[PDB]
């Protein structure tokens, strides 16, 4: 995990699984979860659902991993509770930047 970069500080998202206890159980939490996430700038390979991909899958690995060796078992919901808001994250990210292409 070296060479990417991390773009700005959003508010957290708030995304519905179903239920509204998995709504609020996440939000009075939500201080612990992700709220910027890592990426690469445009240089060449900017897109929306692959470029989210592993923005996300590399922002959850450094909360998945360390939450195990912190005394933490987080099950697949736990993790899915930073999935959901990792890919807000990781669209909003690539978006906020690329809003920077209709001002160049």
């Amino acid at each position: 995990l070296g060479g990417y970069m991390l773009g700005s500080a959003m508010s957290r998202p708030i995304i519905h699984f179903g239920s509204d206890y998995e709504d609020r159980y996440y939000r009075e939490n939500m201080h612990r979860y992700p709220n910027q996430v890592y990426y690469r700038p445009m240089d060449e390979y900017s897109n929306q659902n692959n470029f989210v991909h592993d923005c996300v899958n590399i922002t959850i690995k450094q909360h998945t991993v360390t939450t195990t060796t912190k005394g933490e078992n987080f099950t697949e919901t736990d993790v899915k509770m930073m999935e959901r808001v990792v890919e807000q994250m990781c669209i909003t990210q690539y978006e906020r930047e690329s809003q920077a292409y209709y001002q160049r």
